[PDB]
DNA sequence: CCGACTGCGCATCAGC
DNA sequence: GCTGATGCGC
DNA sequence: GTCGG
């Protein structure tokens, strides 16, 4: 792709000040400006050229001038060879260890692969399942995989209720040929913003999946949100399936279009257009878009029949999901 | 210059 | 137990 | 780190 050299090293930057520095408007900031030069649809040649974009300024400009003409960038050089950093980096790409663990381990001394495995008594619950797969949860999924990941949740979904509606979101609706995980938005028609008519919708849900031996561990698990691990079945003789990382998320019923604009993604988009709708003055949740008051507050749940009125409410065309990859 | 930066579920911890 | 703040991940 | 007012 083409500006590859210029935003991997602003995702290394972005990366170190979230995980070492813990400076996440700095992360945030890297993250936008490797973002809008990942869209821009010439080869970039100069800093000055870069700053005209937005998110790009006068710091990340002068980054960009040395790393067109040395091939590198001399503060990632540094940052790759002081050994805390590295280990800290190192440490957060356990799902579950974040900065702060990441840099509690530091200071006790547990610094490789090998001292996390020494080590389990330490790791949460959380922690443990992400060391335990940590080299399958580094593996993306091919498209085909996720068609049947796809057809085994929704099939079996359906021997539950046949009125969930359940929908894989994430980068497998943006039409990537790969995803990271599996996202998968659950809709219930007795579980609305206006009632909770079934207890346990999410539960029995979960439960169906782990009876045939789909879902094969539990993060984290609460009445909306499961995050987890599953795995495809493999054929006799035939190398075992990587595990793969699951989140399954119940929105009410009637908040669907609102939930799967915030599942398909991406991120940055998500948080690019909320942004935009704060200054069309809306919020945009997972659930609802709400217009903010003279006071800043929050005002009523507007009314969405689709996923384009949201885009219609805060003057943006509409975009199709393939064209949210930001 | 400088306030503001997207929004939220679940796990965990502190303090009561 | 609850509440509120924080970590972590989406 | 960037930027809109
Ligand atoms: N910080 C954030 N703010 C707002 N929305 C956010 C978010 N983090 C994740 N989301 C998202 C949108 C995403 O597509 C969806 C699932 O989040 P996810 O982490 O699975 O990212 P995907 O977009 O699916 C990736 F492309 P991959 O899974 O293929 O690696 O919820
Ligand atoms: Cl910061
Ligand atoms: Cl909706
Ligand atoms: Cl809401
Ligand atoms: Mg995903
Ligand atoms: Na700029
Ligand atoms: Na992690
Ligand atoms: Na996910």
């Amino acid at each position: 792709t083409l500006n590859g050299g210029i935003t991997d090293m602003l995702t290394e930057l972005a990366n170190f000040e979230k995980n070492v520095s813990q400076a996440i408007h700095k992360y945030n900031a890297y993250r936008k400006a490797a973002s809008v030069i990942a869209k821009y649809p010439h080869k970039i040649k100069s800093g000055a050229e870069a700053k005209k974009l937005p998110g790009v300024g006068t710091k990340i400009a002068e980054k960009i001038d040395e790393f067109l003409a040395t091939g590198k960038l001399r503060k990632l050089e540094k940052i790759r060879q002081d050994d805390t950093s590295s280990s800290i980096n190192f440490l957060t790409r356990v799902s579950g260890i974040g900065p702060s663990a990441a840099r509690k381990f530091v200071d006790e001394g547990i610094k490789t692969l090998e001292d996390l495995r020494k080590n389990e008594d330490k790791l949460n619950h959380h922690q443990r399942i992400g060391l335990k797969y940590f080299g399958d949860f580094e593996k993306r999924i091919p498209r085909e995989e996720m068609l049947q990941m796809q057809d085994i949740v929704l099939n079996e979904v359906k021997k539950v209720d046949s009125e969930y509606i359940a929908t894989v979101c994430g980068s497998f609706r943006r039409g990537a040929e790969s995803s990271g995980d599996m996202d998968v938005l659950l809709t219930h028609p007795s579980f609305t913003s206006e009632s909770t008519k079934q207890p346990k919708l999410l539960h029995q849900v979960v439960e169906q999946l782990q009876k045939v031996h789909f879902i094969t561990d539990t993060l984290s698990k609460g009445e909306t949100k499961f995050m987890g691990v599953c795995q495809l079945p493999s054929k006799n003789d035939e190398k075992e399936y990587p595990h793969r990382r699951i989140d399954i998320r119940l929105i009410p019923k009637d908040q669907y279009y609102c939930g799967v604009l915030y599942f398909t993604g991406s991120d940055i988009f998500n948080k690019n257009m909320r942004a935009h709708a704060l200054e069309k003055g809306f919020t945009i949740n997972e659930y609802t878009i709400r217009p903010l008051g003279v006071t800043g507050v929050a005002g009523e749940p507007l009314p969405v029949d689709s996923e384009k009125d949201i885009f219609d409410y805060i003057q943006w065309k509409y975009r199709e999901p393939k064209d949210r990859s930001e």
